[PDB]
């Protein structure tokens, strides 16, 4: 299985055999997009050296990013990775008032650096006194499920209790950080109202809200540019992080914050940005705009959701279809009474889908949630093909399991 | 103000005025090198997706890097920055035996991430698990050129840190040093210092991290790696490298031993990127094809001789130090105390910039003129830079002496 070439939503092995890419969201506008390559080439022939001479590309990119965000999110710091962006977000939050503690979600994954291992319970084998883990707002397998009267308040009340317990111990809260939807956690979309209530409680403790959009930003949710905007025009994080999807896979990432948080940081340029990275970033924003990729994600996402609802109706292995736009999870279960993760069945389905040249993966803490997050040029034809291959595989698998 | 174009060792403003770049060592083989651009373009039109399909570029690059290093340094982890490489080096060290403490040098700078602030005393306006050893600076440090054996006296400081830590029931993961300090003001430790430190750290179960992020890839002229200036028998356990390896593209690497890698794998983020490895291979090919290591040796030796004559003529020059195209000019108000000439250095940078030479001043007192250009820097560039410096120092010392 040796991939050597990729174009748009497809990958090719050394025999030129075509594979449907449902995995590499980082190739956000499509693999080897000529418009991105051209932007990179033009800037690489001129200048690849950082803004001690505040370069037109960097100024224009930061203005264009800021234009996609709420009013108060106006100051851009450029980094080389989603992980660097998250590390900077924790420093901006901790420097803001000198509070040290960070509240994170169960099964969160924020990146692979030292500072991020500490706040990424997905990767806990050693848990620090300055990190608190709130129950993940998962209404399928979490502490409060779809039958609860008000899971958004019940989950948000868990954060308020962490805050009260920390205050009672004389500790202070720098930040609450959440993936706007959890990737590794298994495609978790928090309930309506949850983030807004959490932000209110964190603001009461002098903390800030960090929204990690590293996986879910740039129009993937179809209905908005930013996954956090799902929660209404009145939900505004204090810090937003973004990763390599913004560069179509080039090492570029960004943190956007408020004047107030930036000024505290200034009181004690590495984050000025790179001309080539900003040329690539601008070409990505232009392509999302010119090719209606946010609209594509909305339409193809709605089509995928409808196909998968019909798959759920005839396949008992399907416990839950969740997601929005081109961010979808298919939660596979051994039984509906207990929602027991179908880990071994998920691994088998990925192997069988790969034999039919569909590339996907399984996440969630039990590795049972099939993940769909393709390059944004994924078509209804690609969606139908993928689901046709899945239907066949599920039918054969459930007939085998159901055999005396 | 205002650079829009750069080629080789030169930068150009929007009027096409030419500037001599003595600053951007990250453009290691020269700004916008066509052979690096060509290699990036070819790979970017094919595949930019990480080795879940262990890519020929990544395998070939890691083999080529490993070939430039001592035998035991054979396992490559790829990252996006020098900072990411240093963060990974600390995790490799701490995971190796579960020791937590890191010994760093005074005035060290290892990067801008959380984990690196803690071990970068250049940026302290310290954690219990960080110990700061006196920097082995024979011009302004604790032990100077008149000491009988400064390499032993500096190494003995690390032994004492190790003993005090052990006595408190603490354990040492690592000793980390820039092979030559950049921010610290172009500091070349004495012969024997690193080898003695490595023996002491090895006795504590610790590992030696050599940070080559600024000083690697043939810059020292006499060797490929700055650490090899301490002899074929000095071998770090972990070596970090940064964006110079990609001519300024975000690529960086950690190389360690099988033993350290196996302890780490007991718990492909670091598999590398096809485009990054294509750029990396083009950089290695250019250093080889253009004899850039040889250029750094020859032009470096010429620069040193020019600057030795400037020192004889100019009392503001306290110390000329460096090797190849890593040079510091330590400016002093007086020789009795070696008082840093901070205000004079700022003035000299401003005047050199008016003559279209770009340099900077580091050291903890910002008095050390730094020369670390792209590696294609010529003897003609060296003569020009020094000619402009001579004139500026003559005018400045005549003014001060009225
Ligand atoms: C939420 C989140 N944050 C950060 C990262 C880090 O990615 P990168 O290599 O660009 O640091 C990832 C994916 N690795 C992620 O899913
Ligand atoms: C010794 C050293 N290490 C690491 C870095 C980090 O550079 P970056 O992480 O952006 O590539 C620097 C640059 N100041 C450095 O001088």
């Amino acid at each position: 299985i040796k991939i050597v070439r990729a174009q748009r939503q497809y990958m090719f092995d050394e025999n030129g055999e075509q594979y449907l890419d449902c995995i590499n969201n980082v190739a956000h506008v499509g693999h080897c997009h000529p418009g991105v390559v051209k932007a990179a080439l033009k800037q690489m022939e001129l200048l690849n050296t950082n803004s001690r001479f505040l370069h037109d590309n960097i100024v224009e990119y930061a203005k264009r990013l800021s234009a996609t965000l709420p009013e108060k999110l106006s100051v851009c710091y450029f980094t080389n990775s989603g992980s660097e962006a998250n590390d900077l977000a924790l420093r901006l939050a901790r420097q803001f008032r000198g509070h040290q503690d960070v509240i994170t979600l169960d099964h969160a994954y924020h990146g692979h650096l030292s500072s991020l291992i500490e706040i990424s319970p997905y990767k806990f084998q050693v848990k620090k006194e300055f990190v608190h883990v709130a129950p993940t707002p998962d209404t399928y397998r979490g502490k409060y499920r779809e039958d609860h009267a008000d899971s958004a308040s019940a989950y948000a009340d868990e954060v308020k209790k962490i805050i009260e317990d920390a205050h009672n111990s004389g500790r202070k809260i720098a930040a609450f950080i959440a993936e706007s939807m959890q990737s590794c956690g298994g495609q978790i979309i928090p309930p309506a109202g949850y983030f807004q209530k959490v932000a209110e409680y964190v603001h009461g403790a002098g903390g800030v809200f960090i929204a990690d959009e590293v996986q879910v930003g740039f129009g993937r949710v179809g209905k908005h540019f930013w996954s956090f905007q799902m929660y209404g025009e009145d939900f505004v994080p204090d810090i937003v992080t973004m990763g390599k999807p913004m560069g179509n896979g080039h090492p570029v990432a960004c943190v956007v914050t408020t004047k107030e948080i930036a000024e505290a940081f200034s009181s004690s340029n590495t984050y000025g940005g790179n001309p080539v990275s900003c040329a690539v970033g601008l070409a990505v924003l232009d392509i999302i705009e010119n090719e209606d990729l946010q609209g594509n994600a909305k339409r193809v996402g709605n089509y995928l959701t409808e196909l998968l609802k019909k798959q759920k109706a005839k396949h008992t292995l399907i416990g839950d279809i969740r997601g929005i736009g081109l961010f979808i999870g298919i939660d596979l279960v051994k039984d509906h009474l207990k929602r027991t993760p179908a880990t071994a069945e998920a691994q088998h389905i990925i192997y069988k889908m790969k034999e039919k040249r569909v590339l996907l993966s399984a996440d969630g803490p039990h590795r049972n949630v099939l993940k769909i997050k393709p390059p944004m040029c994924f078509t209804e034809e690609d969606a139908k093909f993928m689901v046709d291959q899945l239907d066949r595989i599920l039918t054969v698998l459930e007939e085998a399991m159901g055999t005396k």
